[PDB]
């Protein structure tokens, strides 16, 4: 019934979601096509999708197709966490930007938010204020602290005054070190107000990109050379995960310095099936199906011992994301392919019958592939070989 | 029982060998070590091996290993085709090399390989004048075919004047353009006579080494990367496959216009297992056991199909041959590992129980990866996509 | 008309033409598309046309193409070089390439290229042996001159018996090297009785692609450096022009070696608009506009002051020759666009009105850039900057 009870719960697993098929937003996806992808993820056990703005009609049309689907089925059951975008002054215009200052067009989006949580209320259990809009490297909308604190107050005293339920619950969906867990700078008063008006933190963390922008945690390291293929990519692989088990810590670490405790969330994490660019075979060689496969299982696993849900990125590639570039990374973040087939993290469920009679846009959800592991192997690399220094502890 | 009724016979499968253990040839293989690698060679159908020289004692020492197993068992049968080496004038020395006259060294090395067919007339088959001695390309020893054609007259002589049995089979081993199946260049009166006085040509073509050197054959071309990743594979190790048969039938097309009719063997091919230079990852991506045994049994059929011996390059890894780096794709030509482990062209040989009892070194005979095909696809990887140009055919 | 009145008659521009519109040759363009075409050349003084080959049923299309125009004006006219496409064995299939013997269905392309010079001799003025057929870099198909001997000598035999008219001309068409102009290694004796048996010599030379291959002659050399823009392009596009010049001229000169006295005419040269290979922006910066309008200009003005013909490549950008990467500058050495535009080299005739009331699939003819100079120049790169090193002359 209410965010406490789902958020952490292993009954409720996450996912963040869009529905777009095509390489521009402009393509608005229909209630329909929507619908087939609700039935898709609630096959799955999916019982919880994110979303990221309340300026295009997508996210007021999830909410549709899902209120279609419980009157058809009482027992259909998917709830929404709602993303109100947060931009700063003259964000995504030919203006000069003002990272100090707020876009005029932040109040109605807060506005649309509200809206949607008060007509679909048994749906709407979590706004979030903002994106990644706190985070310095977000050069074309990123804000300060005391502008998400702002809107946060005015969710928060929205409830005290009746308008919203007590129950709902209100966040700021960022990157780690917008939390307090990276580069101090971002310790500030205004963020640890924002701590306090918060229900919990959404924080995201991203090691595949850090293969690449940090990629000290990244390799095959000293006698792992002499390990099999298989061993050498599992413990590559676990590296990983103990790299944002570590951020999200981290953010705790910040959180219990202040005095203040709070659940913390992961809002957004994932890896790529592709890339072109610097994370696949011409840099990094993170990216490909097994290993997404295996971040994507870690990820569930510490998730759901530690209780944090997990938003995982995400449901369905979304080729709109790097529109002129199809092999660009953000792309390929989907556990399944734009057309529906299912990629190496769900061969299992494909093959146990979980998809049976579910279509995307006339397609049978269909194992990559064709279900041969070996053809998966061929196209798959190894993590660069490194050399460690030994320190004298 | 005669080199006549050997090659170009199925039942007689030939490879070329070394027995040397270390990164040096100062280190000579025993008798001992020598009769392990007999036996194993043995058990796996091959009854002719290929020997280079005749200088170090190692080809002496194969055949009194051979004459120990054949006294020990009567149904022991091995054969022997032995390289006399040739050089030009100072080769290997810090004088200059003329390549127009001949190492004053040659004549011993000539004396020593009739004595050895002499003291085992059983076992030797065939003697070869010179190892790609004439291939312009041999830059620290070639000669022009006028001292080959020198001491094959000076054999075929000895056998005339009963010296050496008229059976005996002279050969010299070189590359298919030496022969005169490629650059017209060698197109010389000296050629043709040596074509006249040689029992048969020995050819040598390497497909994996012009996958840099002349590239045009190798990648995936256009369509193909629409394919499953093993046909891809399949396809272009294929086109490997009939760029080594286009090179020999060239030979054969040459001998032909000279109204001369000779077999043709094929002396020298091979594919290795592993590169750190052009042939490997940080090139052309030829090498891994996966293309090395697809490779293997194409050369395989393709011989047995037109009745050619194919002296297949090696048995055994032989680390002495590129010895300060031992990644160099010169180390890693064999079948089975230094160690006596079979590469995964052999893998099903050791499940048949070929091998068993047998021993390299005190190890048994092991498949490489234990015997794990999947932990042998991630490390292979793909050939080079290319552009295919369309001709208005 | 006959050939010996038309070629090397600046009356009758030449041009190498194909009417593919789309990235497969499968998409055979209709009658009507063709007709489009051919009015478009008429209207540009285009009166001899080169085509490739007569398997498919392209170049038969373009025949009767001409004929319906002819039919409904008595003033149109159009002739043909048509082009029989030779092979050697085993071409365009999976089984291995010998390039010392023929294809088996070379035979029937050659009957039925005379039997298309017999149902439109009016239109039919030459027929070409073979495309580039005896270049010994051609490895898809490359033969021996015997074998294009064997065909130019089979027309020329029916001519004599009088079922072909003794007025049609007989060549082959092929890079100036296979003619003797380059590398002395074609200079056989099948190579001077081609020929003799041949009425002209059709002479392949491509500069733009020796910007890459062979780049002595391209760029901006020493004191260039200090001159307009303007100027260092004129100088390094006439540096071109005079390589093609030196390369026809020797094909001159071997053929006066032998004591023969044929006419020589340019069968393919042409300069490409774009590349994201070797010739444009990643490499030698010879791909443009303004670059091809040069090259066009100065191969026009040489041919017509020394009575050579010059099927220049091509009149339409064909996008199948490069099929999977349309960057490929195999798809941009049309005048035109696929869509119809004019490239900077025709745009002078787009505002004389000459294509007035003619289309290209629905689009009339509109110049590229929007005929802005400006917009072009910014596109195009200079040479690169040379050493100059003075010799003791
Ligand atoms: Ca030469």
């Amino acid at each position: 019934v209410t965010a406490k009870d789902i958020l952490g719960n292993s009954k409720y697993l996450a996912i963040s979601y869009g529905g777009y098929r095509k390489k521009s937003r402009d393509f608005q996806p229909s209630i329909e096509e929507l619908k087939e992808d609700m039935k898709i993820l609630h096959a799955m056990n999916i019982r919880i999708l994110r979303t990221y703005n309340v300026r295009l009609a997508h996210t007021s049309n999830i909410l549709k197709a899902i209120r279609e689907l419980k009157n058809e089925d009482a027992n259909f059951e998917m709830y929404m966490m709602v993303g109100a975008w947060i931009d700063c002054k003259n964000a995504w215009t030919d203006q000069p930007l003002n990272h100090h200052e707020e876009s005029e067009n932040n109040a109605s989006e807060i506005d649309r938010a509200v809206a949607l949580a008060q007509e679909f209320p048994d749906i709407v259990k979590v706004i979030a204020v903002g994106n990644e809009a706190m985070v310095k490297w977000a050069a074309s909308y990123f804000v300060q602290p005391a502008v998400i604190l702002k809107w946060v107050n005015h969710l928060q005293a929205l409830k005290k005054k009746g308008d919203l339920s007590k129950d709902l619950w209100i966040t700021s969906s960022d990157n780690f070190a917008s939390w307090g867990g990276g580069d101090p700078q971002y310790h500030v008063e205004d963020l640890t107000k924002l701590i306090e008006a918060v229900d919990y933190l959404s924080v995201h963390t991203y090691p595949m990109h850090d293969t690449h922008y940090n990629p000290i945690f990244w390799g095959v390291f000293g006698d792992e050379t002499e390990l099999s293929s298989l061993k050498r990519i599992d413990i590559a692989m676990n590296r990983a995960k103990t790299y944002a088990v570590s951020q999200s810590d981290s953010v705790a670490s910040y959180i219990k310095s202040l005095g203040i405790n709070k659940p913390i969330h992961i809002g957004e994490t994932g890896w790529a099936s592709f890339s072109n660019g610097y994370y696949g075979a011409k840099g990094s060689k993170a990216t490909d199906e097994y290993k997404e496969a295996i971040f994507y299982n870690h990820i569930r696993e510490w998730t759901n011992e530690a209780n944090m849900s997990c938003f995982y990125f995400e449901a369905f590639d979304e080729p709109w994301k790097d529109a002129h570039n199809s092999g660009g990374s953000e792309n390929h973040f989907g556990l399944f392919t734009v057309d529906g087939k299912a990629k190496y993290v769900l061969w299992d469920l494909v093959d146990k019958g979980v998809f049976e009679g579910l279509t995307r846009g006339g397609n049978p959800i269909t194992k990559t592939y064709n279900g041969n592991k070996e053809a998966l192997f061929l196209e798959v690399e190894l993590p660069p070989v490194k050399k460690e220094i030994t320190k004298n502890h």
